[PDB]
């Protein structure tokens, strides 16, 4: 599924991401627009072999198992396809462990380069929240 902007905002707040580890909802909404364009089914292959899965592009080198990233970890304890669902629970669940792992949202390259230090509040503009 491709989320609407306020639709995704609503469902992320529902799932506890607004101000999770200090980061406002705007940050997360901005992270998703640049990582996946709000597409839950988004996939991207990396040079090292790993693949980035879903609306928040979680990488199989570190967080999920895709059965073809040999010698990698599965720290969220899920199969990577779990992250491609229309329901974002799994991705948001795993996202909370990523952002707590020491580097904050810097783990998300598009956030560091396109959302960080910008008016991220503007991504939740007009949303009935
Ligand atoms: C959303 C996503 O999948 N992002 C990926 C990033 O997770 C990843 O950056 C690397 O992440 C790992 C795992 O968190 C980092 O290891 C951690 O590093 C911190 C210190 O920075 C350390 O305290 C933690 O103990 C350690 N984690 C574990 C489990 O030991 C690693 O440092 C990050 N490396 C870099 C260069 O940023 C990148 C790169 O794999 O990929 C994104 O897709």
């Amino acid at each position: 599924k491709v989320f609407g902007r306020c639709e995704l905002a609503a469902a992320m707040k529902r799932h506890g991401l607004d101000n999770y580890r200090g980061y406002s909802l705007g940050n997360w909404v901005c992270a998703a627009k640049f990582e996946s364009n709000f597409n839950t089914q988004a996939t991207n292959r990396n040079t090292d072999g790993s693949t980035d899965y879903g609306i928040l592009q979680i990488d199989s080198r570190w967080w999920c198992n895709d059965g073809r990233t040999p010698g990698s970890r599965n720290l969220c304890n899920i199969p990577c396809s779990a992250l491609l669902s229309s329901d974002i629970t799994a991705s948001v669940n795993c996202a909370k462990k990523i952002v707590s792992d020491g580097n904050g949202m810097n783990a998300w390259v598009a956030w560091r380069n396109r959302c960080k230090g910008t008016d991220v509040q503007a991504w939740i503009r007009g949303c009935r929240l």
